[PDB]
């Protein structure tokens, strides 16, 4: 009965739902899930140990959602995802991290910064800046892509492994 509850956050509008879908389906889609039946659970092997990975998608309002409000309050873990071709996508996570940081001034919660389309030449300033941005916020940076580059899945595993260590 081992379950890991990780909350999905990141740029608003890119495709947080799609990244959740491709985890459970093993395929990248454009269709997004409705607030109803948004969050999913998936049986996975992490750290060599078989466990249940619970991916929490937000529902309804930004400020009023049990999927964020309840689970984030626990602080078990959450993933920050953004679009590498979207300049503004950085800002959304910057708000999330700095705001959560104030809440987590006394708490132990794993964080990972993930940028997509790392196989796509058409993107913002080199991801090296995203690493520097991640470093300024004291968090690791993972590269992912819908194309080939695996990041999101490994990043969620990293969050779980960080839970296993802490």
């Amino acid at each position: 009965m081992t379950e890991y509850k990780l909350v999905v956050v990141g740029a608003g509008g890119v495709g947080k739902s799609a990244l959740t879908i491709q985890l459970i389906q093993n395929h990248f889609v454009d269709e997004y899930d409705p607030s109803i039946e948004d969050s999913y659970r998936k049986q996975v092997v992490i750290d060599g140990e078989t466990c249940l990975l619970d991916i929490l998608d937000t529902a309804g309002q930004e400020e009023y959602s049990a999927m964020r409000d309840q689970y984030m309050r626990t602080g078990e873990g959450f993933l920050c995802v953004f679009a590498i071709n979207n300049t503004k996508s950085f800002e959304d996570i910057h708000q999330y991290r700095e705001q959560i940081k104030r809440v987590k001034d006394s708490d132990d919660v794993p964080m990972v910064l993930v940028g997509n389309k790392c196989d796509l030449a058409a993107r913002t300033v080199e991801s090296r800046q995203a690493q520097d941005l991640a470093r300024s916020y004291g968090i690791p940076y993972i590269e992912t892509s819908a194309k080939t580059r695996q990041g999101v899945e490994d990043a969620f595993y990293t969050l779980v492994r960080e839970i296993r260590q802490h």
